[PDB]
């Protein structure tokens, strides 16, 4: 229906088996809700040793991805995607991914994800080939593959049919399952009460309290409902 | 030497092949700089159908991980790790991972990473079994495996021997490799000059400018050197 095609450019395409063969994303792939298609720059080399890296001008300790195989791999993915595919580069210099950003990217029916290795890719390729640069967080990894897979997994959840408290901007409430007592610790009685409205308000209150204690800046981004304002006040009063 | 042991609790241990079999982390594993060891809660079930999920008290659409197999898997990993292993739970409610946080976690010789699935794990297990809760970013994924792999990859880079501009808190400068001209776009002459000190100052200036334009809040966290203050001022003047 609202299926998604994701093209991937990567020197290690077999890494993507982690999402295409397992769990909820693996089911999405098998049910044709999600298609992940990989192109390896190594297949676009012409020298005997299939060289995919190159030295940076100006010197420095690191290598970059070699332009010609990377560029040809990208052009080949773009031709397969046809019109309307947004090309994304994963890097620490990119726009910081968050849930609102995930819902934005989920609007695209087609994506091409370029996974950098070594010190990354030539700046002029970013200018000529990349539409948007994104980061999954403020840390450095050995490659863009885990960030690409993270992005795929996150947007996959918004494909209808893929799934069987972040939505209103709060951290999740605590959850409990069997047994009723675990190392002396009991389940909050309200969760046993069967009183659906009390349970809803307890969970909402807990989410508000948790967000306030752990991530108070997230509250500032919100326009709380009357009910949310009440429950948050009660929680802060009980904490005091 | 300063090798690292990482125990992993996961319903999909084969996902970790993505880091243990490929690239720089795969080399780290083969060279015994990094050891990743997985325990699957499914192996700790006793019923015919090997059930690893359970219903949450209070109702709700989701499932949680079943306590008994998860708990037994964790205890088994802890016994293998011996003393000094810090147990980490990956979740959106956790401390936000950044590079300074990565360098903190990299101090541990032993880690145990618990990967949640479904709606996560019982709150009382977090209290009784988990030392620290971490998030790789403000978004929701289908499982804690990609966050665990992200964390492993990031800390792996600080293991001596694993590697062959974030360090001073700035975004990276632009990088260029062959060819000298790419779709009309030329390499900045300074990078061709062989003038090492000019090249260093150009790169530093670019990093400062890039950080200022894309991530100005990161600059506020820094105490800039005289040189950095000068180059940033020049860059802002040239932008104006
Ligand atoms: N925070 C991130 O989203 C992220 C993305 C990619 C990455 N490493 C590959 C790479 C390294 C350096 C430059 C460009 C690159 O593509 N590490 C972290
Ligand atoms: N931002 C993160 O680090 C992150 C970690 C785990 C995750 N999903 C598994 C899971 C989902 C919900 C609750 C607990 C859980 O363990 N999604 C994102």
């Amino acid at each position: 229906g609202s299926h998604m095609w994701i093209g991937v450019i990567s020197l290690f395409p077999e890494m993507f088996k982690a999402i295409t063969e397992f769990g909820v994303t693996g089911r999405a792939v098998k049910h044709n809700l999600l298609k992940v298609e990989c192109w390896n720059p190594r297949d676009f080399t012409f020298d005997k040793h299939k060289t995919v890296d190159d030295r940076p001008y100006g010197g420095g300790p690191g290598m970059l991805m070699m332009v010609q195989p990377l560029r040809d791999a990208i052009h080949t993915a773009k031709a397969a995607a046809g019109e309307g595919a947004k090309v994304i580069y994963l890097s620490p210099q990119g726009r910081k991914l968050d849930q609102g950003g995930v819902t934005e990217l989920a609007q695209n029916q087609k994506l091409i994800l370029v996974c950098g290795r070594y010190e990354g890719i030539d700046e002029r390729l970013i200018q000529t080939e990349i539409d948007e640069e994104w980061s999954i967080g403020d840390y450095v990894l050995t490659g863009g593959e885990l960030p690409a897979m993270t992005l795929i997994d996150a947007v996959a959840r918004f494909i209808p049919g893929v799934l069987g408290s972040f939505a209103d901007g709060l951290l999740d409430c605590p959850h409990y399952t069997r047994p009723e007592v675990l190392e002396g610790l009991t389940v909050p009685p309200v969760l046993m009460s069967g009183h659906h409205e009390e349970i809803r308000k307890w969970r909402l209150k807990q989410s508000l309290q948790r967000t306030w204690l752990r991530r108070p800046e997230l509250l500032e981004g919100l326009a709380l409902t009357d009910e949310q304002r009440k429950l948050l006040k009660e929680a802060q009063a009980e904490h005091n």
